[PDB]
């Protein structure tokens, strides 16, 4: 059958789903790991046992325990992104959507959702991948790994919970799919793996890890990369926020054995209700557990990876948003609202930078504030509003981005650049918000082609746009079929805009505010902090 | 007669000079001190003794002893500032212009040239106070004062060199005036001081000056405040220079006293020949002998008495020209010529902030790069010149005394601020240098008055309201005339801080003079360089 395949971990049993009058193959919750219960919390993940029978595969598997965001109940802008399903240790699932007829060796995109590795699921509305399968026949996996401490927890030395699991989840489901992909009509070979903010982190991470090189051929990095401030943390800053999450739950910390164990004996809720308190700062955009350089997922720092030109040497297509900042200025900063225009007094404005480079020492406040205030107009709310908007965004994704790209472009075979900057007109977030982070995905997804979800002609016609990019590119390593999207390069360094307008191409991507955050604050920081 | 004067130190006898159509009295080199020569070289200057018979006071004196500018041989745009008389160390006098017929009790404006603190004379042609005296009928005073070594060698301690004598120079002219005006028919009580650039520092410096603070009722600074970051030095590094200077004459460097007489011994254009040897580095803007920072004209560093309202509190009038860093961009940074566009490449744009900020630190230099450097365009050598020529205005004239504006008006009666930014229609000076330093003083002057200057119509009526605006100021402490027709020059307030500009057209009012680049020059950089 059609809906019946064979993989070399025993058989499953797909179900042909509806796609815009129209249907396709979809295998839902396909374990590709042993579930990492019990002992198994913390662990590097085992592959799964081969079953008997056929597996169930025409539902949506359980999402991973983590943090539920509760700020703005009822409401569809937030609520959107919280798990769908029920959470459950036992998570790691992938989700396989197949054009039919069964293509014959077609392009694979494996999606990697974001969610600062914390938060994420796979079986999101808006990552629904049979509109994008089906358009650009192409066959389109979405994986899942562990978030928050049960996947990020890190006390290296110890092989109980050695840190990176979760990238480790995240590289199994690769593993399975260059193993059983082609059972699905998909090439091993021509794999294209794509992820939002810690979805683009964890991208730009297996892109630099030798373990996880030839488990993919090209990578798109939407709105994240592996250098960004809150995307890895130290060995040494991890024991400790490992050690302090033992002490908030009074577990014994005479040795990691000990820490562990009592670590192995709380239910999830447990963990997940102390998480936040590890942080080092009041801070905002910065995550409790995450990736850990150890000198084994990352042979060496990230920047001396990036110099050295020792990572996957291949095409890749990258790009931000407009405001990546206001979703975690709305959260964490006073002053904001998302029922009000947010005018930001000059006091609010002081304490949001506070917040937002909370590893700066004051002359490093200084020169952010500086960096970003109008002294002609020092107490316009507005512009305090979009400067503090404008520190998150450059501080925390796009600059961070930019360095990526230009050491990437040295030794890469290929980089296309774009700056996503549409307002849907169908957004529920007040108009300040701007171009949110993350919602560049609906596009990606197809999500403005169905009719129901009242998006405008212009937006569906962007929408198509997107895809035939990513599907083009991830089928050739170039967004173009043979208006061009210009090839990012060390010396042009063009980019094009991303909207419903024609196509146009600029260069330098806020190449001013970059400087300052990859060269200049860098510097000071070393030398007075 | 009109021309015979008598004053407290014996009888002058000046002359009557012609002036747009009618006449004046002048009295040319009245010395108000003895001959700073010999053993007292360095020394403070002592009151002039009394002569006897009537001093022929009919022509200019000498210029003080300086450094002479020899760039462009011939040019009229740079040979302007020389010495236009002899030079001799026996050069303190000043000149006097007194409207006819005599006024009663009339306003007193004393002029003090600038120069570095190194150069400058009473008798250029840019100074020559017939046109301002007759046309704003005000007795016109300009003074003289040692430059250079001469008048600001310092080692604290010693009572042969103890620095800032040719402040004191300042006031001994200004105590002068004091005494003796009255009988030119001046007002003691009504004396106003301006300067520009190293005058204009000088006239702050009186303002903060205890002793200085009782000889003058207001004053006028342009492009020039006391807290310039070449204005001053401490009493160390005032030492360390003497001493640096007697090393480069092989001096007997044992003690001040040998020292200082193995200097009065020498030749005064020995001392000017190495004069520039003994700054610390490579730089544009800073100047070797400048006042000293010693506790007694000054009681304490410039920066807490301005704090603690410690000055003369009265109404000043001060500004800038949009221009202030070219000329010395020219004399010393790579890729500038008075012949060409002067567009600077990258590598000269670096080269340049080094010069420009000598005292910076690398950390120093990336932020001041980043601050004048349009990352979309960095090659662009137009952008490059112009961003390095703010760079040396900013840091050297305009924020300073944007600093100086800000915290005398805490404690001042009045603060009047202005924006010079009309570019000459005769310059002889290249286009891309703009409105450049020293170039308002001739409007201040009435140069524009006299036609064989060609100046335009409109540059007469602009230098006529300026030198409007300095009188009536100095008359009555507010440049604008009491209920009149035309637009009103504002006073700067610490919560509004405008300011007008000051060109041949209409009059505009503005706010905040380079708030931006003076928040990063008197905040910011300050502290990134006191860090580490
Ligand atoms: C798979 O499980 C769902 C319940 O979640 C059920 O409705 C469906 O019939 C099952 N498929 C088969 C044939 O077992
Ligand atoms: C990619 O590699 C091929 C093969 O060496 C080379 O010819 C091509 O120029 C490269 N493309 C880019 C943009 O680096
Ligand atoms: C004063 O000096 C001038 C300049 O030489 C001369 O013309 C004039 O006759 C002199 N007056 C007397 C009384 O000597
Ligand atoms: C100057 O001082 C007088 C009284 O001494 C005061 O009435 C006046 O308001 C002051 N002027 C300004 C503008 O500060
Ligand atoms: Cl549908
Ligand atoms: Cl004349």
């Amino acid at each position: 059958s059609e809906l019946l395949v064979n993989t070399k971990s025993g058989k499953v049993m797909g179900t042909r789903v509806p796609v815009l009058s129209s249907h396709i193959s979809a295998f839902l919750g396909i374990p590709f790991a042993e579930p990492p219960v019990g002992n198994m919390r913390f662990r590097r993940p085992e592959p799964k046992k081969p079953w008997s029978g056929v597996w169930n595969a025409s539902t949506y598997p359980n999402n991973c325990q983590q943090y539920v965001d509760e700020q703005f109940p009822g409401f569809s802008g937030s609520e959107m992104w919280n798990p769908n399903r029920e959470m459950s240790e036992d998570c790691l699932y992938l989700n396989i959507w197949v054009p039919s007829p069964r293509p014959k060796s077609t392009t694979v995109m494996v999606w990697i959702y974001g969610g600062g590795f914390y938060s994420g699921s796979s079986t999101l509305d808006v990552y629904n991948g049979k509109y994008l399968a089906y358009t650009e026949e192409v066959v389109l996996v979405s994986l899942s790994y562990r978030v928050g401490a049960f996947g990020f927890l890190a006390l290296h030395g110890s092989q109980e919970a050695p840190g990176n699991v979760g990238l480790l989840d995240q590289r199994m489901a690769l593993q399975w799919v260059h193993d059983n992909i082609q059972f699905f009509g998909g090439d091993p070979k021509t794999v294209t793996i794509f992820g939002e903010s810690a979805g683009g982190a964890s991208v730009g991470m297996h892109i630099l890890s030798p373990g996880s090189r030839d488990l993919f051929r090209r990578a798109i990095l939407q709105s994240g990369s592996p250098n960004c401030p809150w995307a890895s943390v130290s060995v040494a800053e991890g024991r400790r926020r490992a050690v302090e999450l033992g002490r908030n739950l009074n577990c014994n910390l005479n040795s990691d054995e000990e820490l562990i164990h009592c670590l192995r004996e709380k239910k999830p809720q447990e963990l997940i209700d102390v998480e936040w308190n590890v942080l080092p700062f009041d801070s905002i955009f910065r995550f409790s557990f995450v990736p850990v350089i150890d000198g084994e997922f990352f042979p060496t720092s990230l920047e001396s990876m990036l110099n050295s030109g020792n990572f996957k040497k291949t095409q890749i297509l990258l790009g931000v948003n407009k405001d990546e900042g206001s979703f975690f200025l709305l959260y964490g900063a006073p002053g904001f609202s998302k029922d009000s225009e947010s005018k930001i007094s000059r006091e609010d404005f002081m304490s949001g930078v506070k917040l937002s480079v909370p590893h700066a020492n004051d002359l490093g406040l200084d020169a952010v504030t500086l960096q970003y205030t109008d002294w002609m107009d020092d107490n316009n709310g507005i512009k305090n509003r979009d400067g503090l908007d404008d520190i998150v965004g450059d501080h925390n994704v796009i600059c961070p981005l930019m360095h990526f790209v230009n050491k990437y472009t040295k030794f890469g075979n290929g980089t296309y650049l774009y700056f996503f900057n549409h307002r849907a007109s169908n957004l529920v977030w007040p108009e300040w918000m701007g171009v949110i982070h993350g919602y560049e995905i609906e596009f990606v997804f197809g999500l403005p082609l169905v009719k129901e979800l009242n998006y405008t002609a212009e937006e569906e016609a962007l929408s198509r746009r997107i895809m035939h990019y990513w599907a083009t590119f991830a089928k050739t390593g170039n967004p173009n079929e043979p208006s061009k999207w210009p090839l990012f390069t060390t010396k042009e360094q063009k980019f094009i805009d991303l909207n419903t307008e024609p196509m146009k191409v600029h260069q330098r991507l806020r190449v001013q505010m970059c400087v300052f955050w990859n060269q200049f604050l860098p510097k000071l920081l070393n030398a007075t902090a």
